[PDB]
């Protein structure tokens, strides 16, 4: 579906794992 937007979220944790 249109709702990948979900992923996004997804996204940012992985900048606690970088941070």
């Amino acid at each position: 579906a249109k709702k990948v937007f979900k992923r996004l979220e997804k996204l940012f944790s992985k900048i606690q794992n970088w941070k």
